[PDB]
């Protein structure tokens, strides 16, 4: 039993993880095969950081230009082109350690594990979830752009986001692996802030669902509803609204508790009314949004990776 | 900016996994250069967990007995051998991804990280701390038996847990790599439950200094006070006493920050007193015993690891 906010195992991602070195600049870099992949800011000083001319900057820069380091070998970089936000080195070697990887785009409310890492050397890992104003709850330090954020599927590795910069209120905001960012952030030192951002209500009750399992059922009542009387009550309390492809994933959930999933949604309707009364779920006097239905079966279920 | 429950990289970890099955049972085993630990129950049926004699059921069992799988290639058993509750199997061959590694026994109150494995592949890596009744808020399932806990060191793994079995109320308990158990607890199916837990006031402070590092400086008030005055209300809230040792400990992170160990202490015996009256501290509406003086400067400094 137990509960907590694991996170995808990052050995296959740390030997994809590289140096890239231009000029004074230095960040991490994603290595597949023979293409490096990083943040387009690496051919930035700290005074292009305002304004910058990306195609501009790259015009003056050579394959000799840029420094990649695999631990202690550096790699020669043969070519070099832009897509987007991310630049994309080609290298005389391909990295053997390049594991089964696949380029996805991942939709708000998404979880996925964020190898944080400086110089190209991991720091840590911990899940995260792509928040409904495109932006993650991360932990980002001054060189830590390159991080890569990722889903293991058995021996597959989707890669999902790339870190880029920082917003205010301590939030953070990048791209996927093919350059595009999420939501309206673009990569320059100006003033830009998140919008209002929504509680993920499916993931609200996958947790629920997650405290069923593991014995914390103080929260159930006898009622039900339905799904229109629910979502009126979740838009008042800035929660997205519940719609029935969140409850068709639901299922298996609520067919393993022998919960319904309405039935789930009024206990969840009464705690945004009531509150919890000092009581926690799952250790947590909170409620959890940051847990998809996928990370609650997987957790509760052993689901191991190859 | 940005604090979150960074887990170690589990890269020198994942190669280190296998599955140990004996009869019918299996779970995860350990495998550093020719040499497989996992617990010793793995010579245990159904029937035997209630009242297991170990010594005389690894009598009836040879080398041939013990399957070990290291991914899809079995190891050949040559010799085996028990100290306390782990089993030592020497394989033909030596672990190619062996890395720099220790064998160290934590104390109370330090956190380390754990990977769940299955069947000897990893299914999550989540942080955890060894808390004062020698048990782990962890998440555990079946099979989950032979998961370690690890420290990293640059490039030194410090294996200092392996999981055992599960108490009451969803808290584990285990062993060191030295098969010695964390607490007054046997490997056997009986009626076991830990004793009562204090809440971790090193770790508390340091949590609340990442707070100050991350601008999160509500709670700061203008007094100050002494060791003895604030572990006498610490003790009446079930907090640890806080030695000098601790404020030593915690002397880096006063120095950033600027603020007093003393004028701390003053601040958490306001909050232990009055609450938080609805506020939270880095999103968490509890104060946080689950994060080291260690772990905060590591996470606010972006230390790495090769
Ligand atoms: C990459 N190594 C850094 C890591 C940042 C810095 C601290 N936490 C992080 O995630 N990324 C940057 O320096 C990016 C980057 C220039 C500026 N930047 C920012 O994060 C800045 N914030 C913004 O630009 C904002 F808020 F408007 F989005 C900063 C002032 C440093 C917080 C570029 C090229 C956009
Ligand atoms: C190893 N694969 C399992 C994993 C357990 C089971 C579910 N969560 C876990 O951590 N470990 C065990 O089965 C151990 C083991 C026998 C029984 N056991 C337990 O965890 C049992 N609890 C106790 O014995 C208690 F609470 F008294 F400490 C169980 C009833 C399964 C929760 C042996 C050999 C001690």
């Amino acid at each position: 039993s137990g509960f907590r906010k694991m996170a995808f195992p990052s050995g296959k991602v740390e030997g994809c993880m590289v140096q890239v070195t231009c000029g004074t600049t230095t960040l991490n870099g994603l290595w597949l095969d023979d293409v490096v992949y990083c943040p387009r800011h690496v051919i930035c000083t700290s005074e292009d950081m305002l304004n910058p001319n990306y195609e501009d900057l790259l015009i003056r820069k050579s394959n000799h230009n840029f420094l990649v380091q695999a631990g202690n070998v550096q790699l020669r970089v043969i070519g070099h082109s832009m897509q987007n936000c991310v630049l994309k080195l080609k290298v005389d070697t391909a990295n053997p350690k390049t594991p089964k990887y696949k380029f996805v785009r991942i939709q708000p409310g998404q979880t996925f594990s964020v190898l944080a890492c400086y110089n190209g050397s991991p720091s840590g890992v911990y899940q995260c979830a792509m928040r409904h104003n495109f932006t993650i709850k991360g932990s980002f330090l001054n060189g830590s752009c390159g991080s890569v954020g990722f889903n293991i599927d058995y021996d597959c590795v989707s890669f999902c986001y790339m870190h880029h910069m920082e917003l205010p209120t301590g939030v953070h905001a990048g791209t996927d692996l093919e350059g595009n960012f999420y939501g309206p952030f673009v990569d320059r030192q100006t003033a830009q802030a998140a919008g209002t951002d929504t509680t993920i209500t499916v993931n609200v009750l996958a947790w629920l669902y997650a405290a069923v399992i593991n014995g914390d059922r103080w929260f159930l009542n006898r009622f039900t509803t339905t799904l229109n009387d629910f979502n009126l009550v979740a838009m008042k309390y800035n929660y997205e609204p519940l719609t029935q492809d969140h409850v068709d994933i639901l299922g298996p959930l609520s067919a393993q508790t022998g919960i319904a999933v309405l039935d789930m949604c009024a206990s969840l309707k009464e705690l945004l009314q009531n509150g919890m009364n000092g009581r926690t779920i799952l250790g947590s006097a909170l409620l959890e949004d940051e847990f998809t239905p996928f990370d609650v079966v997987r957790q509760c279920s052993g689901v191991t990776f190859q």
